């Protein structure tokens, strides 16, 4: 029942596949392959081709270190990978028409992820919403985010944010090329999770990105999340360069090094967030939250949210977050909040259950996730942009119930990909989950369509405002909660850090 | 007893009437799925000259001997054939446009038939002035074998062949029920267990749209048994290996004796191996996703469970009478997996007596209750009329170990308590007859007027998110609001 | 606290006594294997005149971070250098001739040090009047990279540089131990996990013979981590490609920073890539084949495992705690291959909890339990004295999922429960003191008397094929006969 | 009538009082007063005195916090305190004779208590048992158990165990001088309750205590109970020093600070047992359970036991133990047992009857009390030391019987001091208490004199061993029950 659909981009015709209800194009190039001279340089428009370019198979992902997250609790796979990775994938109802478009930037801490990830499959989104879904690749890790301005001078300006430049390039392709695949360029929605949600925050600042997207969705991330100063990023690059063996100012060595050595050279740094968005002063002139506050996205409508137990996912990576040892927990908190650690540890210890660490995870959830979201939601209300806010409370039962409503759990609900690549393992197989999944997926569609996420599956969902801070909670029973983090908002306001 | 002859679109059929009710039995709604037609979508029956007998039941679908209730009950093995696609009609008279009740029997998608005496429509027909139809759908591998991997796209819908027969039966009812005195614009489908599981699929199924206006789900839901295509594809290979049919061998697929499929499927073991599959054609999406979206907003639904669903299965596996900690824990994990430990902890503390007895509500909640409650709330949110029930009448038999077990409610709705072997299942208590009537008239009311309210019952509000009123079937009937409130939270949270 | 000066064959070294025990730290037993000495067999240090400080620990071998244990211990980054060939001596007095216990640490041949606090020999020395040596050996590529094909004949034996270092430390102990209060002819070698894996190699290795009279194997065997020459070359070729050293590029090989080798090992991926190699010289044949022939017929053995070793590795991979069969099948099949179907079926029926949790014994048996019993069988069959143990004390951490996890016995054996964050590893139960003492004292009695029996324990029979008696450590010590009889049947067939 | 009886200690003559059946000396110093310079120093033998010293009145208690848990229920007045607190009290039938000696080390969590408290009154034991009874004061709180070896350097080594050192000084005094008061120095039994029992357990680990006792009784406490590691005590000492306003290395601040200020600083740390015996590596070379496991007390014969509802006393402090609030109860349990909390609560909830807190109270009894008893008892049996186990099941009916057989209830029973001020309120007024007391009062007497607690008022009382795990139950009808804690020992060990 699968049939071909052939469409011509400005650069060339591509052959994709349709069953008559949805068309899918995979591995469509939105930029020139960023290799050789183009490596550590911004994306350029793709080179034109004669003939019909095959889009039946997914394009190779950016060279990345292995992430246990994909392998351990998802069957997942080791992603097929290549330095020539600048490809996008399209799901759309029909090439005739002008449907709203949803543009997905994946997370994974700026080190991992792909648009091709099975749970990001756009078949359900395209069918349900009468919308177009695009997933794209952006350069990751050292090849994507190494800040070489201090190390290698002006020729590497913007090197800190080349992945962001990749996301900008893909958005330009959407505005330039999406019509051929059945989309409307004036109703484009960008949505991302984790590092992708960070990327959306950065995109919201970037003057270069302006006018590529009316609406943005930031899931389990914010413009604060992972963003770096030029100096901090310059030091990281030197540590990275040293593992690579590349002396600063050595152009021959930087091109010569194998891409896999670049992935490993970052991997040697150790667990955490070694690379992120850089405030380089060109691509990112200022901190994204600073630009957010000044009103850069006042015209843009934004939907932003977090999961109830955000940091709990990382306990799988770092098992100390289960122990009761007080000294170590302080050390982890110190890195997050610095000198204010003493004040916050005292507050959170009283609340919650279990070991001190179990009670401390909400502190971590707030600092990394909730603080960014609340700042994001608050900033928009002042500037007058319509904004809606959510918390994902659906809890996976696997691994004892320690995870709860953890980081990355919410993705199958938005994409309606519960059945995709045996997701049930991560979230469980409870029948109620379809209802909440349908509630979130249709809300996102509703937001992408009319700038209002309301639909019939959900109770009346009010706009987020400074006064009442209404939050829609996705759970087995959805409800709207006003200022749910008020205690957390105020304590962080008084503890010097918020 | 006088003969009654009716005309279907395909031919005349001869039935029987006692002057109160007319019964037509083994009326064929589809062509025999044999030879080339085997493992293929249902086809219209071949026209016959003459008046075809509708006095005798057709053969049942080929089945293993389950004997779960039959060992307790007087019940005996049904005659079986692959040519089993027949429906049975009881009606007061062929004249008229009465409300129609279409019954989907349970048995876990693997056993049962419309010919089972418990599904006799005489009582429903006489009391409520409706036409009641009972039907056969294809069971097991011949009904539900997912062959798309083995033989490719050509056998699309193999996963849902039994549901397609139900649709064909529903299409037949629109064509022919007028001839027997039913109104095709008033068709209600009602089922128990796997029957109810099929009912939830029908609310999703696009091809079923407009073949019915109402649904009744007993001890089952569209959550029950439904599998993904990948999950269904793996099950087929195990059945084929026991069958000894190579994937891609069409001749061997046809050459194989029909009985071999029952053995091949049965050898795999207890569970819900086969059920409706979310293949994307018959079932485009999981049945539960359709309920939330409001696909069944048109349909008035009556959904419920028995008070002690899981006790029935103790007849094969007797641990549930015991206090033994180790055995009960392992059983819980098989059904609910990672939540078992904590779930066991919550249920142990409530109630009295043995651990198994305290644990059985957990298992009732996992298998049956969860689907029923999700159905009602999806309907409540979209505002479709929904009523909920719990059946609390318990059987005295077996020392009361069953209580209000799975499948006990069947004679109560059908007013067939005095049918053979029903009382062995239900006991012979005098109080049971009023209980059967109280459910029965609310069942009749739901088909006839869309509201199950009647004089025997207290006021029964529609199910809503806020109050979640549920009618409790008991010697003294009462509405209980949000009876599952405490249990709802713990499954969702930690 | 006073300085103590003690004279080794190579030089004077300055230790310290609290009045009860004397400790020497950071005593060099070989020339630092740097520069030209890098990737070469260990050589005795150049002698020095005068007094060197031996109050401070030597540098550890360069190693990847052990996040799994380091989170539980909390320890800062380990000071590390290619110049890492140091051992540490605990003695009641430099005067005397006591039996000697020489410790080889685990860490999968890439990580660890003698400087790790759990291995502190004071409690054994103070309680047992024994000399304890803890040592560092070259780790990772600098210890175990097979370079014979890649860089030619200068690197004969390069697979076993870390094993050669252990022998060199044992030679230095032989000549110099009398000076530290040891008897150079009463030496028991004991290790855990990869340390016991080296012990198994030592029992097999011809050159090791006579450097030790007794062996203790905890959670390890001569099978552990050992690669055929063929397997080692395959892993070795990968490392250079990661490293960016071309084969034959000798100067780049010597010039490359030691940290860069460790990064290259991490790039190969998770597992046990590096280990002792059957090069035909250091290891003429496989340790288990040599043990069966009688190569270690002289050596007396105490051999054992913990009850639930593999639970620890579930922290890295939660699939073992989860029910996801395909990953578990991929995980189980990779070590046992075709046999896993039945084994997975065999284990599935028995036990409690998740499929992976029920499957966890399968991995424990494949990696540890089988090698232990193979080692014990050979020593009994050849006529060597051998004793067998199982450690059943359970950690309460992480909801008690770890149970008697891998390495749990280490604080009990050394009686280092008081050391920082050991109680985090072991919990706060008082019973542990009594369990530690049972482990503590029988380890002492095996070194001193050659028999693990002591008055606190019930009758401990020698492991033999007839009864297969194994002493079971728990809150109440008991002997269980043929405890794995059921599991032995299934694995063979 | 009370008339003077005069005996001369090595340090001088003492004037005590005889009723013609029992002689008592109060306020006898076994060490020079640890005040000023002697503060934070090991006890020093008293300077000898010429003359007849007044021993008619009890000596001052160690400076200690107020007690309300039992003091409010019974009615105790505020204890007289002074930094000069090192005094002991002797009960003896006559200065003539060679009796066995029972020396009592009181509980109070190393912060409170005294030997002079009426419940420990030794009159009945001497009169009934022909034994010498000594009760003593040891420095408490900050002065007793602060570990200053790290904070203040070598001069304060062993400061963590001064209270333990105070007890040792008294035992030496007993060895040298007890024959003067009509006792035998080599037939000495030490006995202690709660923290007192901890002191007895700890003393078994300490080398100097060896030979100062021949037998030991540990009641509702253990060598694990309250004992802190060198780092942990250093943690508390650092917290104590900050609260005190004493800079590390400032001896002037250390000496100058008022004793109450030492008590006030400790209170500010918050609820629990901040101070306790320290494994300093001098006084305490090893953990007492390690010392038992090594066999250090293999020759010492021990009698050890617990009460049925030890932790119920704490219900008076915290009503949650009567309440059904799960979240609050779990946090108190979690603080103690950490990761192990969840499974044991399931086990404990599975057993028992009544409220959630009621089911969680035995959890705290076993963790804090029962497991410590068993570790001591189990260690003793292994080395071949004679050991005996008991359980006291008599329940107080006060405040609705919710306390049951609470912690410390046996104390008046052991001494047969039920009529002493404030004891009837704690035990109730049932007639059955005397019958249970007589068997309990006499069992301690018989063990001290003969090393065996057996006597006629009790049924045949088997030695506790690992094989049978026999435990004598004291009740209105006393009975032997075997392995009464069987379920807990397995569940606590196993999973
Ligand atoms: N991913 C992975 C899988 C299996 C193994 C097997 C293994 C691990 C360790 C040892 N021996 C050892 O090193 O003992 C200390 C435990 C590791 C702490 O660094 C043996 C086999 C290792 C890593």
């Amino acid at each position: 029942e699968l049939h071909d659909v052939i469409v011509e981009t400005r650069y060339g015709a591509v052959r994709g596949r349709s069953d008559g209800t949805v068309c899918v194009w995979k591995g469509v190039p939105f930029a020139r392959p960023p290799v050789g001279p183009l490596r550590f340089r911004p994306p350029e428009p793709p080179e034109p081709w004669s003939g019909v370019r095959d889009a039946t198979r997914f394009g190779p992902a950016s060279v990345q270190p292995e992430d246990r997250l994909i392998s351990n609790l998802t069957g997942g796979a080791t992603l097929p990978q290549d330095e020539d990775c600048l490809y996008l994938n399209i799901w759309s109802p029909s090439p005739d028409g002008r449907r709203p478009v949803m543009v997905w930037i994946h997370g994974g801490a700026y080190l991992t992820g792909a648009g091709s990830i099975p749970w990001y499959d756009g078949t359900a989104l395209a069918r349900e919403g009468d919308v177009v879904v695009v997933t794209l690749n952006y350069r990751l890790g050292a090849l994507g985010f190494l800040y070489l301005e201090d190390a290698f001078g002006p020729e590497f300006t913007g090197s800190g944010n080349l992945g962001i430049l990749d996301q900008i390039a893909a958005l330009r392709w959407v505005r330039e090329n999406i019509a051929a695949f059945g989309g409307d360029p004036d109703r484009v929605t960008i949505f991302g999770e984790a590092a992708g949600a960070g990327s959306v925050g950065v995109l919201l600042a970037a003057p270069a990105a302006r006018g590529l997207f009316h609406r943005a969705i930031l899931q389990s991330g914010s413009g604060a999340l992972g963003v770096r100063t030029a100096a901090s990023a310059a030091r990281v690059a030197a540590r990275v360069l040293q593992h690579a063996g590349v002396e600063p100012g050595d152009r021959e060595a930087l091109r010569s090094l194998p891409a896999r050595a670049w992935a490993n050279a970052v991997a040697a740094l150790g667990p955490g967030l070694p690379l992120g968005p850089v405030v380089d002063g060109t691509v990112l002139p200022e901190h994204p939250m600073a630009a957010l506050a000044r009103g850069a996205a006042r015209d843009v409508a934004v939907l932003v949210g977090v999961n109830k137990d955000e940091y709990n996912l990382f306990a799988l990576q770092d098992p100390a977050w289960l122990g009761d040892d007080e000294a170590a927990l302080r050390q982890r908190v110190e890195a997050v909040v610095g000198p204010a650690a003493g004040r916050l540890i005292e507050f959170y210890r009283s609340r919650g259950e279990g070991s001190l660490g179990r009670r401390l995870l909400p502190l971590m959830s707030y600092a990394v996730f909730v603080r960014g979201m609340l700042a994001t939601a608050d900033a928009q209300a002042r500037v007058g942009a319509p904004v809606w806010a959510y918390r994902f409370d659906f809890e996976t039962p696997v691994l004892g119930g320690v995870l709860g409503a953890c980081h990355a759990l919410e993705i199958p609900f938005v994409f309606n990909t519960l059945d995709r690549a045996g997701a049930d393992r991560f979230t469980g197989t409870a029948p109620e989950r379809y209802a909440v999944a349908q509630a979130m997926h249709r809300a996102w569609i509703a937001f992408a369509r009319e700038g209002n996420p309301q639909h019939d599956g959900l109770p009346e969902w009010p706009r987020y405002d400074l006064e009442e801070r209404a939050v829609m909670v996705f759970a087995v029973e959805p409800r709207v909660e006003r200022d749910p983090w008020r205690a957390e908002r105020e304590v962080w306001a008084a503890a010097g850090v918020g």
